[PDB]
């Protein structure tokens, strides 16, 4: 099964929702070539001990959501940022590696060391701990009768596997040293910021990817809840989902100016460089 | 208002929702006289920075929750265990006082020094770090706007703040060193066990102490967003949260055996604990 007859409309609705409710458009960060190449190095250090051999486009193609999702009015801290990078990129490769070879004792080591290299002492820790719980998490539930449970079950239980198994918590956790931010250092350590940007992060992913993933067997993926096949059980699913995305957003425009604009920015940078072509 | 109209009723779903849906009755934790005199004086240790005097009564109906609510089959460290003992107790008498002597530069410290007595260096640091995002979320969200939007908008949106806001993700937190038990410790640490629980503890806790905290002002309750003066859309709201609650179990039942018996015996000793005395 397929989205493919609903990939035009769906791609319009979405971009409409966001003209309508967040407005504001996401902006790409721009790295110098320096930090690229800086951060492309890091990447290929901490791939390096598993045996793969990551392109340069490959690389970059990672890059791009944080490239497009962080909020660039606010970036206080570089590193941090590039820390981002580096941690999204190779945690990319992780999940998109046949999990036989997903040696931890040789992969958490070069995680640390790039926490270490980018994070202050404290920052450190808190951005290493999301990242060995994510790809612990990841290892933990393929093929587990949990994963199939949560999954299976209602949109409300997928999502709330989703929270970690998108990674989204992660993200939240090694970006708030990006912005120096109170109330966000503090969402993001409660989870908070994670839980109301789960869906609609989620809700985009899904729909683009849904194709790519059940050819693979896999199920985690909403629109598996509702029948593709049916046209109007599709529309149906689909504008429940948009409401979902609505809610959250209208609840996200009750948090202080700069923790928003993080959030909005974060799904609605997550949309454009789903759809766009590199 | 109040729900008064409807406590034996729901008590009683509530009790056959149990029987039903885990049937493995909670079982009460005791603890001996000094291993509860430890608990207590740590605990008033805690709190006299603050200048707060608090009766062993008082410290025993709070701990109750922890007594109840934890899964004695499964301990594997009773220092752990006097560590949550006390943490829960502490921040009780933080959350039930004037937000005015709120001291963080006299409180934080107490909170590290109780999780570095009771903890290995590791869970010291997890343990407290989820303690200080407690209180701080606490202070954070009072006369908050996100407060007033997260609890009025859905169920959703508010047992989303619940999460955080209730303590599980506190409690799952200083509660793994309990166990030792490896899955539990990693849905501990990304919450996934916070998320699995919270609605059948807020369910419960919002019931019952909905009456006092309506008169009190105060918004953090589930049972606002229906008009409980209604019975007919009253009743209707509370079987919806039975159903959440009994689709919420029948999912932790597909967790391993120890972790889903620890995460049944805190929602259903929860309940037992708070309907008791
Ligand atoms: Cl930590
Ligand atoms: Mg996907
Ligand atoms: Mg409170
Ligand atoms: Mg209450």
């Amino acid at each position: 099964s397929s989205v493919r007859p609903y990939l035009e409309e769906c791609t319009r609705r979405f971009q409409e929702m966001f003209d309508r409710h967040v407005v504001t458009r996401p902006t790409k960060v721009e790295l110098t070539d320096a930090e690229l190449r800086e951060v492309i190095d890091d990447c290929n250090a901490a791939v390096a001990p598993l045996g793969k051999t990551v392109s340069d486009e490959r690389w970059i193609s990672y890059v791009g959501v944080v490239l497009w999702s962080q909020s660039p009015r606010h970036i206080k801290d570089m590193e941090a940022f590039k820390a981002v990078c580096v941690l999204n990129c190779v945690t990319f490769v992780w999940d998109d590696m046949d999990p036989a070879l997903h040696d931890f004792g040789l992969f958490l080591p070069q995680l640390r060391k790039i926490c270490e290299k980018y994070y202050g002492p404290e920052d450190a820790e808190v951005a290493y701990e999301a990242a060995r719980a994510f790809v612990t998490s990841d290892h933990m539930f393929r093929d587990s009768p949990i994963k199939a449970a949560l999954c299976t079950t209602s949109p409300e239980q997928y999502f709330r596997f989703r929270v970690t198994d998108i990674g989204v918590d992660f993200w939240m956790k090694m970006s708030y040293p990006i912005y120096r931010h109170p109330e966000f250092t503090e969402h993001a350590k409660t989870s908070l910021a994670a839980r109301m940007t789960t869906r609609g992060l989620t809700i985009v992913n899904d729909f683009y990817s849904y194709d790519r993933e059940v050819s693979l067997g896999q199920i985690t993926n909403c629109f598996r809840l509702c029948d593709v096949s049916d046209e109007t059980a599709f529309k149906e699913f689909f504008q429940a989902r948009l409401d979902d995305m609505i809610e959250d957003i209208e609840c996200i425009k009750a948090f202080d100016q700069l923790t928003q604009d993080v959030f909005l920015d974060l799904i609605y940078g997550n949309f454009v460089w789903t759809t766009s072509n590199k």
